[PDB]
């Protein structure tokens, strides 16, 4: 079945499967970090385990095109996690912005790869499934950090603790 | 009807009786605390009222464990509350821990006697109504008293007012 | 927020407190002791676990209106119940009607004292609340020991039976 | 699939299954003799014959649990009920509280067998499904004996029929 | 709020994390293989995605009570799975018994571990929502496996998928 | 109440009840060989363990009958099946053919004894609850038997799965 | 119309009309007795007035098939019953079962000539509507007179008004 499905291409999915779970094993870390009974940010583990979902199925939807397209899913070990603990919440939203922001990189360069080999399916695929959903979620953690940092500024025991009750716990 | 019930775990059942119908009363004493006019935390107040409730729930189980089983519930005086007043919302949710680790202490204890006279029933009554119960509020108890100290860092008025607005009451 | 509320009154209100805290206490024994194997009194036993909770219940609004007036509740150590096993039904009876006419009492010392006082806000408090309430309760009880006396004249054991089955039991 | 599991624990648990349908095959003795026409005290037939069938379903449980851990049921010939004629209720009740003594000490000697075998899914699945099953059943069962002992004491026909209609019947 | 949780079984803890979610990793492998367009069991896929995907819930299920208890969750690199071809189904099917057992192996040097460090509520933990849901899963397979060789030793392809679509397809 | 039973017909039915009670034995024996990991044949296990209830529900109606009639219930010893391992699913379905073919051979009897002793009740009864059960059952049982050792003939593995699967399984 | 029924057998269905319809007449007269205010067991006089009701639909199910088959209905005198009073209520029981046997022979005796006469339609007909009602129905009151046997054995009046209020009436 394959057809117009570069070797190129083919490796290049392959490692943003392995990024994208990389990112996934990222959000879990964070999330069960403001978990911890000395951390106990509720809405700020939900935000993050709900992002450690959506990563694990960005994952699952290159891997369904790969498939599709009679490319070969190869896997790879995952690196753990930056770090074992995350900080404040100003940090972790900073982390996680450096982390989506690599991805949307990745997903940049991907895109520009599928231009150069002539693929418009994957360009297509890439622009319906990754491209927006990214930066909607880039805007959503910038808007985050700005009400957080304005927040600490202030008061920072206080800010935290209004920011996971107003903005975050649903 | 009495078959592999030692004289041991009786006593210590009823000793336990003790231990928890003295926590319901502690409870009784913050509840009503928070209801005074010059303290008026009403979300507090509601918290232990209702872990007033639970530890007497949990007394009554162990009754009606000791009657299944062939024991004979013998109630001791109980001792009143070890403070009249019980200070800041941080001060009481400490003193609230404390109280809890002592009760999860007393179940460990009889717990390893049961297992030492090898009463499985026992062990498995303790299991399925007792322990996680014990391990899930000590966790809360400590997500609460971490949201505290938080709060009463920046500024303890306002702190304590916010926590009970926003996490407590409902 | 405290006015025409007397230190007398403020006293006498937490010593009857610790009273209907007590009657809780009694009632809890008089329904586990029909709990037992070898005794095996459903109904009496669900007869007297409800009375430990409107027990509880009267010191829970004394509770409350000690904080309305201003006055502060001060908890004392609860006495054990006076017997450890209550004998037959006529017996445990018998005890619960000089129990509750013990409570009467200090209710009726309470209205006399808020009379001497003249603290209308007490004297109506018990008699919304309460004195209506032990009326009912008394003649209840009292009708309660006519049939059982009348049952275990002809055959104790088949009376106690039958009026468990045919009175108390739903 | 066999895993941490013992032929010495794979052997009780076929004699705990024999025991399990020669208790049930008890109950259906015990059933049928109060459906004759000179005992007639449907309650109680009922009763067994409902024993008869939570014997059976324990049974049943055994032997799933036996092949979801890689053992082999072997069948063995069931023994008769030890009784033609079972007597009076209190004679039948009595009879039905040895077998469950009986069944209760088997569940506890394959419950040390685990334990010592260090088989933590057999110590569960007894924990789960057995041991406070057992307790609770004897438990009624003591009650049903204190009752009817109360009520032969007095007029034993007129008691086996108080008992039947008031008690077991519905 | 940490009482009665040993280091040992911390890290413990953290192991069997990194192997549940070494597991489902190889699960997700599996999954995708019988996906490609030359293998196409889509029974056989979605059986093998549904394990990825408690195997998750299994990893989550320990960080909570890691979390629940005070221990802090450590993550490490996770290896990726052992294959990236599976084979003919029976291979596929022999591998994740493989897995399984290797998984069954760790819960039970985890109550080992638990139980001689007198750790009851590690014990029941594992008891509640590990050991039986293994112990089934494991009886699952091995009955899938039964079947699957039973056909494929008649005729091997007919064989593999008549199993995909009679027993694993809905 | 007893009238027109003779002794003869009161013990060759308490004879039925022991062979159907067998019966039913057997038909658990036979369920819980098919529920083997290694054998695995989910609709033949459930097939079984449907006539291990109808066998019971017909010993229990002679029971019914026998105190009906006013005659006397004996139960004796029951025998453990003919095998502990069943073969394939062809040996099953034989087994259990001559299993059907003897009970209603009994049944026969039973019927020529109650004509010889003119028991139209008997007759009545048989006919009613027992006969034509039979005959629909050991036809049932012959159909299956004809389409499995059509099944097996062509190739052993694939016929006895495609039994389970399109004919039992429900 | 009238084909394969004999002469001896129009007039047998004519003489257990006649049967019916005279035990309709010895229930009507029971059940008033027990309507009288000196006697006054209303469970009792509904228990005889259903059965009166009972037997002339029999009668008239008799005069249905004697239509049916071509016969002749010839209907006789009924004699009066057997007693103006009835005594106590295990006097009426006995007095019930002894008519419900003599019933219950006269189906017997047709039952046998008509199987003497080669009449299976009679025969069918018989065992269909007659001969297992009428097991059931003296079962039934064999039941009833051994609770009445066993609750006047005690006392009598007592047992008389217990019986008829817990078994009887509804």
């Amino acid at each position: 079945i394959r057809q117009n499905y570069s070797t190129e291409v083919e490796a290049a999915v392959n490692r943003l499967v392995n990024l994208y779970l990389r990112a996934s094993y990222t959000y879990l870390s964070l999330g069960f970090y403001f978990d911890r009974d000395d951390v106990a940010l509720e809405g700020v583990c939900h935000f993050f385990r709900e992002l450690a979902e959506e990563k694990r199925e960005g994952a699952e939807r290159l891997l369904k095109m790969q498939n599709q397209r009679g490319g070969r899913a190869l896997f790879q070990d995952l690196q753990k996690p930056s770090q074992d603990e995350w900080g404040t919440t100003p940090d972790a939203m900073k982390a996680a912005i450096v982390l989506e922001k690599s991805l949307n990189q990745a997903l940049l360069d991907l895109h520009a790869l599928g231009s150069a080999q002539a693929d418009p399916h994957l360009c297509d695929f890439l622009e319906s499934h990754f491209l927006d959903e990214e930066v909607k979620l880039i805007k959503k953690m910038g808007d985050h950090l700005t009400n957080i940092q304005r927040l600490v500024g202030s008061q920072a025991g206080l800010g935290e603790y209004l920011f996971e009750r107003l903005t975050l716990k649903h």
